[PDB]
């Protein structure tokens, strides 16, 4: 019901084809949303999101380690939404350069990353805080 794994699949296609590439449930209310704070999470902190984009050093061996350190940081003091939208944000950041390093196998990969953290680790939180539809009631 949460449908967490379509919503990380129109997430990344998105960001995706923000910057020409194409790539491969919830309500649009609901994408549409995620992803206008995910932009305007990026415009705010985009000193952040630059430092991010730039200090990735992506290999296909060493992304599933990049990617664990990086959340469990971001969410090592608790949940929030805007952290998951900066964890949405930071999922397009690893795509958007695998694609760009002519890795983009890592693509699917890092789909499967999120969609498996929110259903293993970010659903009960999500449950507990009125589900994707508060999401949208705070931030729409
Ligand atoms: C106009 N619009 C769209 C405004 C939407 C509004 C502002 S946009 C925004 C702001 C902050 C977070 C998300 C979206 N949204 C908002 C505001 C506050 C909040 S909130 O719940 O009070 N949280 C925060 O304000 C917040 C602010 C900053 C946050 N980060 C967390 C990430 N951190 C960098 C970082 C640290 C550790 C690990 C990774 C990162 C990182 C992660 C990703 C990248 Cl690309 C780069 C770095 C930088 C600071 C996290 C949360 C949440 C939202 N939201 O979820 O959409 C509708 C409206 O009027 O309400």
């Amino acid at each position: 019901s949460q449908d967490n794994r379509e919503i990380v699949m129109k997430y990344i296609s998105y960001k995706l084809s923000q910057r020409g590439y194409e790539w491969d449930t919830e309500s649009e209310v609901v994408h549409q949303t995620l992803r206008q704070a995910g932009d305007d999470f990026s415009l705010r902190y985009r000193r952040d999101f630059a430092e991010m984009s730039s200090q990735l050093h992506l290999t296909p061996g060493t992304a599933y380690a990049s990617f664990a350190t990086v959340v469990e940081e971001l969410f090592r003091d608790g949940v929030n939404w805007g952290r998951i939208v900066a964890f949405f944000e930071f999922g397009g950041v690893m795509c958007v350069e695998s694609v760009n390093r002519e890795m983009s196998v890592l693509v699917d990969n890092i789909a499967a990353w999120m969609a498996t953290y929110l259903n293993d680790h970010l659903h009960t939180w999500i449950q507990d805080n009125g589900g994707w539809d508060a999401f949208v009631e705070l931030y729409g």
